[PDB]
């Protein structure tokens, strides 16, 4: 028994971070194959970065401008492209290190592990959720450009986030492995809004699932409710509507534990119109949205 | 900027966790060298754990009985000693991937990473916190006895806890890697009382310092206190007693921000004394201890 907010073992993915340096920036890379993965503000100045014309500023780089070190030893950079907002330099030695991975897009409400590095070097490991509005909130220092979030399936890491910016708020702004941003940012240092968030309602649900499989029960009730009643309240209090495909992915949870979806929607619904009156939940004095059904499941289960 | 519950990257400790099984019962052991520590209950049965005679019960076991699989490879076993209540069993090959390690006993109040095992393999990090009264309140089901806690300063690994028995509680409970327990519970199936648990006040101070570097300012007052004064209100509300030793490792983080640590105690005491008014400090909604002034230190300024 027992909650709590789990990164996935960041093993697989520390033997692929690297230094990259370009001029006078460095910044982390990501080494699979014989390809290095970075962030492609990595050619740019601070000064460069008001309103970077990265075409022509790749164009004044060579494969010899580009340092990568894997811990001590240096790699030999045979090639450079920009992929959307990602470099991509072929290096002529395949990581000994690459584990199984694929390259995903995740969607916004889903979770996953960030390493966070600082001049190729690990520094810590957390879990967090990829919020509606598309920014995270992380834990980002200038330096940590380049760490990557991630997802593990046994032995296959799915690498679905690369850290680029961080907004005028303090938020984190990033791509996924092709270098698409994820929300409407620009790797560009100018005033950008990330749009209104909102609570990912599955993930509470969720969350209160695991409550009650570890014993905090106070807030279940009588009640019950419809999806229409729920996204009534849903929307005064900015949670995501909640469709029959969250009900559904909520199954498993509800079958384990005998507690409809929609009584544990009205259990959510008093919470939001009554708050906790001084008590807490796992934990948490506030409602959290960083599990998703899945996480919930394999920490309850126990999945490696 | 942003600040999260940050875990150690757990890479080095993943390349020293293997399965150990003795009869029926399968648990996590950890690999250092040519030796394999893990919980001495592997070597009972469930009806053996009432009140077991673990001087008999290893009595009945040769080297041959204890299974060692490091991820799909058996290792040979040829010693086995109890040392308290971890079982240390001689292998004849030492760990290829044997980091610079150190054993070491901390202090409640302190934190290290748990890297949560199942069958010699992992599935989770997480952080937490070492709790005055020596439980930890992890995340751990059937089958994570063996999996370790641990801190790391830049290469060295050192291992701190080694998890043993779930309270009926709930809460957790498990040695040094000497086979010592923290606190007064016996690997037994017996009611054990965990004692009165406290805040750790020095964390709780910690944090708020993080969150005025973060710019969660507004539990910011014109008020001081004296360490009487503080002392008294945190016996109220079930607080460590602040000392000059936590007010003297609290001093980086009170030149950095400019607040003595007499007016962020200032500041504490008032939350204590009305709550937080429905308002969050870095994301949380109740006064978090489960960072120390050198975790704030370290994630604020970027420590690999
Ligand atoms: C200082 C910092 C801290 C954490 N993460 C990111 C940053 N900074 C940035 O995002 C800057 C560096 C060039 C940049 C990308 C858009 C403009
Ligand atoms: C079921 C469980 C889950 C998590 N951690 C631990 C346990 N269980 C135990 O502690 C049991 C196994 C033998 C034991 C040690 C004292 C009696």
């Amino acid at each position: 028994s027992g909650f709590r907010k789990m990164a996935f073992p960041s093993g697989k993915v520390e033997g692929c971070m690297v230094q990259v340096t370009c001029g006078t920036t460095t910044l982390n890379g990501l080494w699979l194959d014989d390809v290095v993965y970075c962030p492609r503000h990595v050619i740019c100045t601070s000064e460069d970065m008001l309103n970077p014309n990265y075409e022509d500023l790749l164009i004044r780089k060579s494969n010899h401008n580009f340092l990568v070190q894997a811990g001590n030893v240096q790699l030999r950079v045979i090639g450079h492209s920009m992929q959307n907002c990602v470099l991509k330099l072929k290096v002529d030695t395949a990581n000994p290190k690459t584990p199984k991975y694929k390259f995903v897009r995740i969607q916004p409400g889903q979770t996953f592990s960030v390493l966070a590095c600082y001049n190729g070097s690990p520094s810590g490991v957390y879990q967090c959720a990829m919020r509606p509005n598309f920014t995270i909130k992380g834990s980002f220092l200038n330096g940590s450009c380049g760490s990557v979030g991630f997802n593990i399936d046994y032995d296959c890491v799915s690498f679905c986030y690369m850290h680029h910016m961080e907004l005028p708020t303090g938020v984190h702004a990033g791509t996924d492995l092709e270098g698409n941003f994820y929300g409407p940012f620009v790797d560009r240092q100018t005033a950008q809004a990330a749009g209104t968030d909102t609570t990912i309602t599955v993930n509470v649900l969720a969350w209160l699932y695991a409550a009650v499989i570890n014993g905090d029960r106070w807030f279940l009730n009588r009640f019950t409710t419809t999806l229409n009643d729920f996204n009534l309240v849903a929307m005064k209090y900015n949670y995501e509507p909640l469709t029959q495909d969250h009900v559904d992915i909520l199954g498993p949870l509800s079958a384990q534990t005998g507690i409809a979806v929609l009584d544990m929607c009205a259990s959510l619904k008093e919470l939001l119109q009554n708050g906790m009156n001084g008590r807490t939940i796992l934990g948490s004095a506030l409602l959290e949205d960083e599990f998703t059904p899945f996480d919930v499941v394999r920490q309850c289960s126990g999945v490696t």
